[PDB]
């Protein structure tokens, strides 16, 4: 009883979007959408004003101020409509234009209510109700301003009628009914305005929902794509994914040949000592600073960094665009690298130096494998460049004869004696030289603004809907729109039931109480209450038994059933509006006065009535002239009740505009036929009696009445009023339906582009499956290497110089990328491939890192075993004998992305180096694990064999184990 | 006087498209477009029938047959509208449906004209005029059928009025005026139907124009593309042209590497002897049969033909898709080739044989140059395969050790001793073996039909036009539509002037001659004649002085000015229609009869009038009751005249439907206001007099007249009739505008897709610039070879194995393709490139072959010199010393396209072989010409040097000359 009132007071806090920028953008949309609505509003208000002018002009005396004030109001409204139709009128003033329009309407009301003759409390109700409803429905004003305007118009009408008509004994009945009418009009308009203002905000807010999700999902893809990523390879792959090349006998290799390249390898001499003394953080910081300096020198020297191999930085000049100075570029890069590492030695105090090997030759460059794609280069010339680095001297650039030939002698070189330091350079007798000396929300709002601007509203409306039928041109669009369900239907039914209660109270106050009338109204009330109950069961499903819950859901979930119930409700209200009118008197009073006065009807004036008024007055509820039926002196309130019923058609906003039109035209035709055909005698009697009562009958010594009807025949006025209301309701229904359909259409485009974007994200993510820093204390790392793949890799013409071998390695990596895709390995992430080496780790992602069970370690051991079995399977099916080594270790690492312009995700730390040494020291077809990994796997019933003490570079002697089998399958 | 009548009789031949299939397709379009028009027609005819029913039902006695016949007509029309609204009703019956509708309309007319009471010659004119105009404008019937129906309806009305009203003395005036009205309606309808029936055919015919051009231009591109054309290269190039890679420092090379190929060269031993004995026709026929047989064997043996080199056929197995049996494929191809040439020797009697060389290795395959692109292969392995052919034995397959290794020993081989027969095979110590033993119009109409079906008409209408404004949604679309000009406007002005003349004759026949009336009509006639003159000046510009021609063009070329003139004309016609009505009497006759009989107006009946009928009759043209103004007994013909003016609005078809609506509503409002407000006394007086005259006054012994008005008050009927006409004219204007806009929209899509297709054709042709047989008696042929390019071509890694050399040769060919693009060389066509050899010819195209001056030969010599200068320029800028040889010869050749599945355009004949020997024998940096070319150039003041006698294979000793310089530039 009090909580409901508090909730109602909570409703009266005008909902507003908190952001004034977002509210401004919403207002810009709403004003762009409603500029046409505002101009249609102005045109309909002009039409109604012209109807009032015609009604008042049909009967003199013409008061000059009335005509002048109406003409001025029309002029102002037309000027404002022309300004608002010029595109240069700012939309922020449309709100002011609405308040100005309200003020114009206020002025029209005052002259509308004071001057008209004859004076009556029934005059001008119809146009006041019209203007109220139109301000609630066609005027885009704020809730507080709409309510204030409607209340002001109502109180001013009542006060004027009280001042002008204070002399009528029955004034109170009229006044009460006018109060009741205005109360009804004040209610229904709120119940029409408030849900619409809510659903449009909801439709706008729901749109901002989905669009944000769209942008959010794009935002998630962006950083992905960022950290993910050559643009040509990435765009080719993006085209190929669009090709959806399922059912290919081979995985597409992405290889391009480039010759005339120079390959530089540069290794940090002594780095393992620094990395054995620095912490993981200090080590990664020093490495990232050093490699960012080398990345800069490489960009300045037009050298493409290919990969980092521990301490070794390697880059190629002449990729992807061939260049003639590639050898000079690589030599200068190697010099600047040696200078940069000398500076790093001077700053850090760590005696680091750099060996640089440079070869010049040819390479195939491209990507292999399915996952963790990296751009790499393959050739015998790359192997020679590597041996040239390994045979180089620290602080010196060691170059091949090929490079020297590309240097055109621009650099002083000494014999490098590389074959004294490198076995490969000796066996191949490679002539070698040493160089001596030469806000997201603001972006969302901007994108949405641009889309609102580019998604023009009248064009989208005209494009995605048929011209006249207003159905979507696509049947599927209409089926989607027909699937949109309402939930406030029961609130509209409740409002209609309250309007019914007001109608009942009006009828009980004006119309004498009849047992037939009371029984009929009771029956209609019971039916309406039953329909309200059945509709509310949908809102209160949990409180009612299953069959009623199913019926209520089947009604509200069925737009057809709710539409039928609405139509039935409206038809019942109309029947209640006139079935009692059939109990009004129908005997002719005018022939009766003709018989008493014995005068001709065309000579009967209200004065001849006043001569015999002793016998017949409006105060008689008994059927005059011996009629058994009572007189109904105020039938215009049935018309007003029908106006209320027409207003009730407004409340069912979701009835089709054609369905509304048909229902309203049927109500109009039936009521006009009942007013004209059977009611004409009642109306003529009432018009005559009202005309006599309008005469302030006083000492009329002579039978000189004011004459002139002074009013347009009410039988003629009622149809015109009804037709004008039906027109305005049709235009309102058209605007409402066009608005809901446009909001729906934009919500659909937002959803379709979002679904397309989610598909594209899933697409790019599938192909990938097919400063940011983090310290991770417990990562498990696996290296799995094909030990004899270097024996299988033969660069002969018969083997496409080895490209076919690279295809087979791709398949070997693809199998491994498929295995590592098993849900049981979702805790594992592939880091990279390196030649024939598969690198995986576990525990790098908090969403899969079990702090307690270290399950990711079990998953990594099971993956290593499943890889060994996949290698067996590959050997069996490819007729090869690939022997695989796997090194496992556990421990802390630093993960991060290096390169602001080429973000590479990677992991650094002693744990990775130890894992790589466990792989390098692995026995073929055996899984080598560290002592810590042995301890973890043995604690989990893994079968592990002690390999013994292995000499690990940078660690000395380390105990190592073989993992020979998993725990028994439970 | 007679030639104009003959031209008019030529107009009366109903235009029909000759093809019944094309006419059927047009009818299918027209019926699909007009199915909605036909249903709107049915609805408007129903509306008019309901108006007639209301007018006749407003006054008893109700004759049962009238009601029954109208109800049956309505039923039939509704049934037909429902059938035609079912998609399953065949469109061929719509024409019959129209004739059936005419028959229904005919039935409605008969009962419309016989039964109505009271009888008058003015009754039912309005609905007859409506039905006539609607049949001319909304009924899609053939011209002969429309004319026959309108004439039948007119004659039947006149015959009925003559039979029923033969007793009325003034009948002739009414009958003449009815004749005039119906004459106008018969004319104006033709003048509306005939231009429309013409413009729609024109709009359809003009569309078949542009679409044919589109298809025609596609057709021209098709054979081009056919003869033009690997699909992968062609599609990549097609993508690249879409890239519009302007501003690239290098021309994109299209090279793909393939390893594991087998290369077969097969040369015809002795062919030069046959080619020295056969005629050009017999030679080309024999060659084309032989090479078509080899093309077949190559397709069967999965060997790709790369090129034909004189008598030599060469093909590669393993291209473009690698295959393991490539060596076996090439060996079997060489066997089948040796068998096929043995069979050709047996059939032709010519002792031809074949040498076959097969190597197995690697190739780069691709396209070089800019013009006359051919798929080729480059590698040392191709050169070795060629030397293996040249070192082969005729009738034997000579294979390398590489091929033998790929044959897995499946073939018996002997030592080939290739190094004994080929120097290259000896120097490279290549181990070699010899194998011992193992209708366009119908396509146009179909494409157009498919486009008509896919270009649905109600959807296209709803998509490319705004719902209410009917303006094209894009302003540029509206600007194109606004640029569409009228050309028959002057014919419409002439028709409106003829309608004006008919109106004048009606007014002069019914309305007494007044100096004011005659002067006003004269003034309007002079103004209208001036407007007609100014409009015809547009049609007859040549006959009138320049200022009037400029005014007329500025009016007709300006849709605003022509629209203004149309509006002005219509306003003048309306003024002529009623300004004279202001000279009709205005004193009230009814109050006058009230004064004469001393009875109350409500007691004045036609019997009381007949008591005083002696003083007031319709025969009095002198103002009754002392008015100085004459009586106008038939004011309904002003209404009918206004109907004619509304029909005149139809004639100005191009007035905007909103502009027409506004003009017609202004005409309606003004005329209805003049009928109701000032004329009411005149109309009441006329209704009373006409009611008395309708009574066949006879011995009415008692004042018991037939009573009952029997007619709806004409003041009330006229507004309803006018509003119905305005509605029907609005709907007609809406259908007309929607039709013209749809025809325009399809014409636009046809033109835009045609322009896009012409762009695509120009595009493909630019990239090309960037059995079919012909015997050509006099062709000039040039070969220009870079003599030392084989010394520059180094397949070292430092040169991308020669790809960079192939890029430089591309630029050399690009310069040559640019030079040969000079307009002065438009008589020259590049035939092909062959390695570093540029092949050009002149006189191969009859449109550029100067038969008399042989200018194409001069252009070819000037091209050869310009190439020598371009080679100098290239040498200067590339720091090379490329020496060019050019061989020129003239003589007959056979041109043709060989290969039904790979059409290659080429030229054969002794002239080409001699030109190629002049190039092969050319001195570096010298142009060698034959004696015939020397004779032609010397006759044209070219500077030529005698080289002397050169030994030409197959010709013996031939005199040859050097061309050292061109004729002096004039």
């Amino acid at each position: 009883l009090g909580a409901c009132c508090l909730a109602l007071l909570q409703i009266f806090r005008s909902k507003k979007f908190p952001s004034d920028k977002l509210e401004r953008l919403y207002q810009r949309y709403f004003f762009r959408l409603n500029q046409s609505s505002l101009t249609m509003l102005m045109a309909v208000l002009v039409l109604v004003c012209l109807v009032m002018l015609a009604f008042h002009a049909a009967r003199p005396p013409l008061q000059l101020p009335y005509l002048a004030v109406l003409a001025a109001a029309v002029g102002v409204i037309l000027i404002m409509a022309v300004l608002c139709n010029r595109a240069a009128f700012h939309q922020d003033h449309m709100g002011l234009a609405c308040y100005a329009l309200i003020a114009v309407v206020l002025a029209v009301q005052v002259v509308g209510l004071l001057l008209p003759q004859p004076r009556s409390a029934s005059e001008g109700i119809w146009w006041t109700v019209f203007f109220i409803y139109t301000i609630y429905t066609l005027l885009p004003v704020r809730m507080r301003a709409a309510v204030l305007s409607g209340v002001l118009l109502s109180a001013l009408h009542l006060a004027i009628a009280l001042r002008t008509n204070a002399q009528d004994q029955f004034l109170l009945k009229q006044l009460v009914s006018n109060v009741l009418i205005f109360s009804c009009t004040n209610i229904v308009g709120v119940c029409t305005h408030y849900p619409a203002e809510v659903s449009q905000r909801q439709a706008f807010q729901e749109t901002r929902e989905c669009i944000q999700a769209r942008l959010h999902s794009q935002r998630e893809n962006q950083q992905q794509e960022r950290l993910l990523l050559p643009r040509h390879v990435a765009m080719e792959m993006k085209a190929d994914i669009n090709a959806k090349q399922e059912d290919m006998m081979f995985h597409k290799i992405y290889i391009q040949k480039h010759d005339n390249v120079s390959i530089l390898f540069a290794d940090i001499e002594g780095f393992t000592s620094l990395a054995s003394q620095c912490t993981a953080q200090e080590l990664v910081m020093t490495l990232n600073e050093l490699f960012a300096r080398f990345d800069k020198l490489a960009a300045e020297n037009h050298c493409l960094r290919i990969k980092i191999l521990g301490d070794c930085y390697y880059c190629v000049s002449g990729l992807p665009e061939a260049r003639a100075d590639h050898a000079h570029c690589c030599v200068e890069m190697g010099m600047d690298m040696i200078e940069a590492i000398s500076l790093v030695r001077e700053v850090t105090g760590v005696n680091v130096n750099m060996r640089v090997g440079i070869h010049s030759g040819r390479v195939h460059c491209g990507v292999l494998g399915l996952r963790k794609w990296q751009f790499d280069v393959w050739s015998n010339d790359v192997t020679l460049a590597n041996h040239m680095e390994a045979g180089g001297k620290a602080g010196r650039i060691h170059i091949t004869k090929a490079t020297l030939n590309y240097l055109n002698g621009d650099y002083e070189v000494e014999p490098g004696c590389g074959g004294e330091r490198n076995a490969y350079l000796k066996e191949h007798s490679i002539e070698t030289f040493l160089i001596l000396r030469c806000n997201p929300e603001d972006e969302v709002d901007e994108f949405l603004g641009r889309a609102i601007d580019a998604r023009s509203i009248d064009r989208l409306r005209s494009e995605h809907v048929r011209k006249f039928l207003l159905t979507f041109r696509e049947p599927d669009l209409e089926k989607k729109y027909s699937k949109q369900v309402d939930d406030r239907f029961g609130a509209y039914v409740a409002c209609a039931s309250l309007v019914f209660l007001f109608i009942c109270f009006v009828q009980i106050t004006i119309v004498p109480h009849s047992i037939f009338m009371l029984s009929f109204y009771l029956t209609c009330s019971l039916l309406l209450t039953l329909v309200v109950f059945v509709s509310v069961i949908y809102s209160c499903v949990k409180l009612f038994p299953s069959p009623l819950q199913t019926l209520s859901r089947k009604i509200v979930r069925s737009k057809m059933n709710s539409t039928l119930v609405g139509v039935f409700t409206i038809t019942l209200v109309f029947l209640a509006a006139f079935v009692n009118m059939f109990t009004c008197n129908s005997r002719d009073l005018l022939g009766c006065l003709a018989q008493e006065h014995n005068i001709s009807a065309s000579q009967v004036n209200a004065c001849h009535v006043a001569e015999s008024a002793v016998n017949y007055s409006l105060g008689d509820e008994q059927g005059f002239c011996g009629s058994p039926w009572p007189n109904c002196n105020f039938p215009e309130y049935f018309t007003y009740s029908v106006l209320l019923s027409l207003l009730a058609c407004s409340v069912f906003l979701q009835i089709s505009c054609i369905g509304k039109l048909v229902l309203m035209l049927a109500i109009e035709l039936i009521y006009v036929l009942i007013v004209e055909v059977p009611g004409v005698t009642l109306f003529d009697n009432a018009d005559l009696l009202v005309t006599a009562n309008a005469i302030d009958f006083f000492n009329n010594g002579t039978s000189q009445c004011p004459e002139h009807a002074t009013k347009v025949a009410l039988k003629v006025v009622t149809p015109i009023i009804i037709s004008v209301f039906v027109l305005a309701l049709y235009l309102h229904a058209q605007q409402v339906e066009s608005t809901a359909r446009l909001d729906f259409l934009w919500k659909l485009q937002a959803t379709e582009e979002k679904e397309e974007m989610e598909e594209l994200q899933a697409y790019n993510r599938r192909l990938l499956h097919n400063l940011y820093y983090q310290s991770c204390e417990c990562v498990a790392v696996m290296f799995a290497s094909i030990a004899n793949f270097s024996e299988f890799y033969v660069e002969l013409e018969a083997n496409n110089e080895g490209v076919e071998c690279l295809r087979l390695l791709n398949e070997i990596i693809a199998d491994f990328d498929e295995i590592i895709s098993e849900d049981r390995f979702r805790q594992l992430e592939k880091i990279k491939t390196i030649g024939s080496t598969y690198m995986a780790a576990s525990g790098l992602n908090d969403s899969t890192y079990d702090k307690v069970g270290k399950t990711h370690i079990k998953a990594l051991a099971d993956f290593a075993m499943k890889l060994m079995d996949q290698m067996k399977y590959i050997n069996e099916h490819s007729f090869n004998n690939f022997q695989m080594k796997i090194g496992l270790n556990i421990g802390p690492v630093v993960a991060g992305v290096i390169g602001a312009r080429k973000p590479q995700y990677d992991i650094w730390g002693n744990t990775v180096n130890v894992a790589s040494r466990m792989d390098s020291t692995g026995v073929p077809d055996r899984i080598q694990v560290t002592t810590d990994m042995y301890q973890v796997l043995a604690a989990n019933t893994y079968q592990l064999e002690c390999r013994g003490v292995v000499k690990v570079k940078g660690k000395g002697e380390m105990m190592t184990y073989f993992l020979n089998g998993g725990p028994p399958l439970s």
